[PDB]
């Protein structure tokens, strides 16, 4: 009956379903773990979202997302930090296993990528006490390098782990195959993450050939070229046995299909291709 | 009169100009270094291209390109290796400072990215004796990670340098800001390249915000977010003082403008923004 070890990031059916319907279809397929987004939670209301979570015994593999730290001035940086505190409060209410952090790109006008990265480290450090007090692990999600300028300037698992080592307890990593599959040093950095006890989440999807859009053409698992099986074996060998979270952005395919069929296909591909 | 230290990769005006006209406009602006592509050379003829090169005293900062090593079988891999030998012969005829190598993506159907990378190393090793005998340095060009699956599975300068160390003399790197600007370890790897005496080329352009296409929306220098000045200072500190090669693929902007204006703008932006 239950599909053990599978979570659905609700972006996967974001065009078709708001929060309650997404949960309903996931439960209809034996799925008891989700990762909602803050806008989806806000649209239903945080209190109702947590009631649904607690009533159905749902695990949250993550809440998406905090981050977005760099800004051209102190006021803007603190506005971002303070938003992350709200995100932590939301995650805590929902019992999320972590708050996913998407670092933010360059401050407007700036070319100073190293400074942007320092603002990320400082921003995480500013949020950490709030997160630790709330019992909410912070998961730095290294993002594909194509996102460096304008979405997230933490772009390798090695770099993410360097930040985890600098900041100390309460911060780990979310390993999303879309963002990291290409990294020539991926095997060593997964092993490193495991030694650090830093792995908080594992997101799955695929890299299509060709990829037709930089943001909204993620593949269903098995439709692309990622060695999903190999990555998962390495993550398990590193000591992480949590659910695999399906996170697909697909403007011209999966978002245009009935949510039922999408989730059915996620379960099939999870069984066969992961 | 002369614009010292500037080269134009002829992709920059590829829609507007074949080889002879491209050279003419570059010389009209005081530019005496180019990097043509093999298709452009073939369209005019290798003999005529070399005559033009020798008559005008042109430097070639590169010939684009060899590579494309991985294939599902030995016959296909050897076909690729043998093409690279032809590319070396072309580079030698034109007096090119290097042959740029774009590694190739995964063999069709395969998910085995590590094996693809082994085929790259083996392929370069197979070509090297031909290149060394011809006097043609091979320049491994790490490519942006977004190209990993289907164009080039050498995706970081560190990885490129690892291959250079494995293979030994006659192989170095082409450092293209588009492909490497995001790398969190870029400063250390540029310094490393310099210690290895491995830097063979420096390609310039910019990363736009937003980037509107994965292949054909490179920016004119200064229109994007790359710290061009900083990268160049590090390349010079590492011991490379060769020309900066402008390589812009811009389907909706620079390729639609008069070649004259494009090259004029390259010289202005080279002066101000590099
Ligand atoms: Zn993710
Ligand atoms: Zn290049």
């Amino acid at each position: 009956m239950q599909v053990e070890g599978l979570s659905i990031n609700l972006a996967t059916i974001r065009e078709q379903c708001g929060f309650a319907e997404a949960v309903d279809i996931c439960l209809k397929h034996g799925i008891t773990a989700i990762a909602p987004w803050r806008d989806q939670v806000a649209a239903i209301g945080l209190g109702e979202a947590g009631r649904i979570v607690r009533a159905n015994g749902l695990k949250l593999t993550g809440l998406c997302r905090g981050g977005f730290f760099p800004a051209p001035d102190a006021s803007g940086r603190e506005k971002a930090i303070d938003d992350n505190r709200r995100a932590v409060d939301e995650a805590a209410e929902l019992g999320a296993d972590c708050l996913v952090l998407v670092a933010g790109g360059l401050p407007g006008g700036s070319k100073n990528i190293d400074a942007a990265r320092r603002m990320v480290v400082e921003g995480i450090a500013a949020v950490l006490p709030h997160a630790r007090a709330a019992g909410v692990p912070l998961a730095i999600e290294p993002l594909h390098p194509m996102y460096a300028a304008d979405r997230a300037c933490v772009n390798t698992l090695g770099q993410a782990l360097d930040i985890c080592e600098t900041l100390g307890p309460g911060v780990g990593v979310a390993i999303d195959v879309y963002h990291v599959w290409w990294d020539p040093d991926l095997a060593n950095q997964i092993a490193r993450a495991g030694k650090m006890k830093a792995i908080l989440a594992h997101h799955i999807c695929d890299w299509l050939v060709p990829t037709k859009d930089m943001l909204t053409d993620r593949g269903m698992m098995g439709d692309g070229v990622i060695d999903l099986k190999g990555i998962r074996r390495r993550i398990e060998a590193a000591g992480f046995h949590g659910a695999q979270e399906v996170e697909i952005f697909s403007a011209d395919n999966w978002w245009k299909r009935p949510a039922d069929e999408v989730i059915a296909t996620c379960v099939e591909r999870y069984r066969n291709c992961c």
